[PDB]
DNA sequence: CATCAAGCCTTCCTTCAGGTGTTGCTCCAGAAAGGGTGT
């Protein structure tokens, strides 16, 4: 519940590949999920592809990778949490926009982890730090780490769910891109420039790329209902083995 | 060799063409597993 690895057997129960080296000698941290290799763990030494392209992203140069992370580097690990938030009693899928509601209004309790892909395959568990408080939950989307408070999404969408009441059509106040790659990603909208008042508008600027990314799932004409993500950590543990 | 004549009127544009067709984007921005084979 500390780490991002810790999630090899704290979320999912998995052991280590027994072709792993121990380490003897001072304390030197994981490349990947920034997590102190004690004496006695297991590990492995650094044998990543040159397709490995997230070396701005690891948290030490040790070369050395704990056997929590050498689970997580595992092929089914990364297209298993390609989009999922990982509780403290399993793995569930934010892949629909009702997951995402789900996720970014009204959290679950647990300190989870949040991993969702930018791309087809990414290494994305490692590298975000687990979120310990629902009000601020730790994304990783792709190469970005974002900050998403549901209370500001909360105020974002009850703030919409004003502007858009009564009319016959439902447009959005700011335009929100889902891969956050557009330049107006963020930018105000007409219509949201004549129907929300200045204060409102500078929350629209306030607010952290995380809480724009996470509204970019839901913020759009069908508005989806907090719903939970189905439970896919079976699914997960059954390509892991 | 000097002036006096040292213009006057009126015309002073008319119709119509006064766009048509197409184009109106393409692609990819992954990393590992599992095989070879070349130094
Ligand atoms: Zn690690």
């Amino acid at each position: 519940m500390r780490y991002p690895s810790d999630i090899v057997d704290q979320v999912l129960k998995a052991g280590p590949d027994k072709g792993l080296l121990t380490w003897e000698g001072v304390d030197a941290a994981c490349s990947h999920c920034s997590r102190p290799i004690q004496n006695g763990d297991l590990y492995s030494p650094s044998s990543v592809g040159a397709f490995f392209s997230d070396t701005r992203d690891l948290a030490s140069t040790s070369r050395s990778i704990c056997w929590r992370c050498v689970v997580l580097r595992k092929k089914p690990m990364l297209y298993g949490l390609s989009a999922a938030v990982v509780t403290q009693d399993g793995i569930y899928s934010i892949s629909k926009d009702v997951n995402k509601a789900w996720l970014f209004t009204t959290p679950p309790p647990a300190p989870f982890l949040v991993v969702h892909s930018s791309s087809t395959m990414q290494h994305l568990s490692w590298r975000t730090p687990v979120t310990l408080d629902n009000r601020r939950i730790h994304v990783r989307y792709g190469p970005n780490l974002f900050i998403v408070r549901p209370e500001v999404v909360r105020k974002a969408l009850s703030i919409a769910d004003r502007v858009n009441e009564g009319q016959k059509k439902w447009v959005t106040p700011v335009y929100f891109d889902r891969k956050a790659a557009a330049m107006g990603h963020g930018l105000i909208t007409r219509a949201g420039a004549e129907m929300l008042t200045q204060e409102e508008q500078e929350f629209f600027q306030s607010v952290t790329p995380g809480e724009r990314w996470a509204l970019s799932y839901l913020m759009h004409s069908k508005r989806p209902e907090p719903e939970v993500g189905e439970c896919i950590t079976e699914k997960v543990m059954t390509s892991l083995n």
